[PDB]
């Protein structure tokens, strides 16, 4: 392929995303080369393309110089290694990959570490693995890690038709915990088809007297939540039972822990970035890596849905997440 890399000029518009030119490297010693074959688009990138949330990792970056004509995307994906560094045996010419945060997927060839890669399973297709590593990391720390999901326990997870959501729905219930999700009105029967019992609308707060209600004024055990606009965090942790855990990903207007326990002293707060985490610790995406294999290896957990958008279709790709159009992940194929 004519090597390219997904750029933008200037913050504010998706039409502006453009396939720029790009130099064919070759790796250095302890260097891998990957050519990707798909890439989704995470809601973070729509917010980073609009200006709405701004980066600050300097791996987003070329150069890692902070400005909009130096950003790239693609904070996961999956390809196949196609050159490799003279002096790594890790990994070899033909390897089929998951790229840890890379932060630039959305390029014809990546070159990283081989600490930055993990191994696809191998039933799965390239697009169906393309699926797991954002949404699937995210929602295993946050319900294993941090909150420690028991069976039984109740369990409230907020936009549950989007790709974080649907891999907390599939972990909560492999985890044997009572779900009660939110969705948009005309995604309701589509997730309660999925199996979900109970399915309310997350466009509005009245969610938190319906959980009420559902509950009998007790609450829920754990929230898993990303949506941080309006009252919607004082409604959640008033619907929080006794010694309950609320997980927060949404990274714009959060309270800090101090806020959260003047409301409610009991309760467990965590908030955490994964971005953040990536680069803190390499070793953090191995251990989970570590856990969540084999479940996908023995279908415990299975592929996101997902809707597919050919390269040359990339703002198409984005705009389809920012209007919201969605069940689970859209992934882009490369040439
Ligand atoms: N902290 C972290 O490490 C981390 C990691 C991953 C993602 N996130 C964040 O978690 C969220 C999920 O990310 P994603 O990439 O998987 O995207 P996504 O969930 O597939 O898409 C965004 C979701 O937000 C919901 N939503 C947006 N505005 C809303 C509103 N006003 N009321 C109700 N629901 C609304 C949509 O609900 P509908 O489907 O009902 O339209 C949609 O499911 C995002 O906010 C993202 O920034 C954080």
């Amino acid at each position: 392929p004519q090597p390219v890399q997904l750029r933008i000029p200037s913050y504010g518009l998706l039409k502006n995303l453009t396939w720029m030119p790009q130099e064919r490297r070759k790796p250095k010693s302890t260097e891998v080369e990957v050519q990707i074959k798909a890439v989704p688009v995470n809601f973070r990138e729509v917010l980073n393309v609009l200006g709405i949330f701004q980066e600050y990792i300097k791996k987003r970056y070329r150069s890692g110089i902070i400005s909009a004509e130096n950003l790239t995307f693609g904070v996961e994906g999956v390809g196949t290694v196609v050159a490799v560094g003279s002096d790594v045996s890790q990994w070899k010419v033909g390897d089929e990959v998951i790229l840890a945060y890379p932060g630039n997927a959305f390029s014809s060839f990546v070159i990283c570490s081989p600490d930055d890669l993990l191994a696809k399973p191998s039933d799965l297709s390239m697009v169906e693995a393309a699926t797991i590593f954002m949404s699937f990391f995210t929602a295993y720390y946050g319900l294993h890690n941090l909150a420690k999901v028991q069976p039984g326990e109740r369990v409230l997870i907020h936009a549950a038709s989007g790709g974080a959501g649907q891999a907390a729905v599939q972990l909560a219930q492999f985890f044997g915990s009572e779900v009660f999700a939110t969705t948009s009105p005309h995604k309701i029967s589509v997730l309660r088809e999925q199996g979900i019992k109970h399915v309310m609308n997350s466009r509005t707060t009245e969610f938190a007297s319906e959980v009420r209600e559902l509950t009998q004024g007790n609450g829920v055990d754990v929230i898993f939540n990303s949506l941080t606009h309006g009252e919607y965090i004082p409604k959640n942790i008033d619907i929080l039972a006794p010694g309950g855990r609320y997980i927060e990903i949404g990274r714009l207007n959060i309270w800090s822990h101090e806020q959260v326990s003047q409301r409610r002293p009991d309760v467990k707060y965590f908030p955490f970035d994964m971005s953040d985490e990536f680069v803190r610790d390499k070793q953090f995406h191995a251990k989970l890596w570590d856990d969540l294999a084999l479940l996908f290896e023995s279908g415990s957990l299975k592929p996101l849905p997902y809707k597919v958008f050919p390269s040359e279709d990339v703002v198409e790709a984005f705009r389809h997440l920012q209007h919201s159009k969605h069940i689970g992940k859209i992934v882009v194929t490369m040439p």
